[PDB]
């Protein structure tokens, strides 16, 4: 087999690699990502072709001024499933939400994801279409 997987997991550009590589070596019952891994923010579970889960965090843990990472950690993915996440505050102000797919060529439809600061918590939507 035969096994396909995409998650969506959030930290800081600096953790992201030493997430991933432990995610890993976590395997496939473990969602690959280590349990309670203090470097990841908000994680969804994996999901399969037609699936779909939900994940929300506060936006009080992220930070103005710092790189944020968010990115699948199903083994080889991150590669080309990653992207930035940053915090801002667009005149409006709102929409706190996004909805993320990745499909089967390795692939997000988004590499940029803005979080405004007038939001209180922040909700990622990710699907794996197919
Ligand atoms: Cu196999
Ligand atoms: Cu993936
Ligand atoms: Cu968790």
């Amino acid at each position: 087999m035969g096994v396909m997987g995409h998650n969506w997991v959030l930290s800081t550009a600096a953790d992201m690699q030493g997430v991933v590589t432990d995610g890993m070596a976590s395997g496939l019952d473990k969602d690959y990502l280590k349990p309670d891994d203090s470097r990841v923010i908000a994680h969804t579970k994996l999901i399969g072709s037609g699936e779909k889960d939900s994940v929300t965090f506060d936006v009080s843990k992220l930070k103005e001024g710092e790189q944020y990472m968010f990115f699948c950690t199903f083994p080889g993915h991150s590669a080309l499933m990653k992207g930035t996440l940053t915090l801002k505050g667009i005149p409006g102000g709102a929409e706190c939400s996004v909805d993320i797919q990745g499909n089967d060529q390795m692939q997000f439809n988004t590499n940029a994801i803005t979080v405004d600061k007038s939001c209180k918590q922040f909700t990622v939507n990710l699907s794996h279409p197919g």
